């Protein structure tokens, strides 16, 4: 399974994305420039289902691992679908520090 890798700093309020995999970057088009320090919700556009959106916005506030298909685009703006599965990495005390995500293309 060809699969990108990103990790996401949640002890800072709107996650933004610390480390990405070579693949993240080759397959969104994105330099580090344009990625770190950033949410990852630049992805999205036109198309993507709010609903599903709302499913990792809901996960993240509360703590949990998620899953959902995403349309999201590359930085030339052609569209791919994202299989998304967010996992929160906790540290002892229970609290969250961090997010890590496992994206798939799956246009097939
Ligand atoms: C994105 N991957 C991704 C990876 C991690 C580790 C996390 C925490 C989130 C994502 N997102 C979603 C984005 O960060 C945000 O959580 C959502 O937009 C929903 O919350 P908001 O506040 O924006 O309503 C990913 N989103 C993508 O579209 N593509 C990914 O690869």
């Amino acid at each position: 399974l060809r699969h990108t890798f990103v990790v996401a700093d949640a002890t800072l309020p709107d996650c933004p994305l610390v480390y990405a995999s070579e693949g993240f970057y080759a397959m969104t088009g994105y330099g580090p420039d344009e990625v770190l320090g950033h949410n990852c919700r630049f992805l999205q556009g036109e198309g993507t289902d709010p609903k599903e959106v709302q499913k990792i916005r809901d996960a993240i506030k509360k703590g949990e691992a998620c899953s959902v298909r995403l349309l999201n685009y590359r930085k030339d703006g052609t569209p791919f679908w994202n299989l998304l599965t967010v996992t929160p990495i906790k540290t002892p005390d229970g609290r969250v520090s961090k997010f890590v995500g496992v994206q798939v293309d799956v246009t097939s």
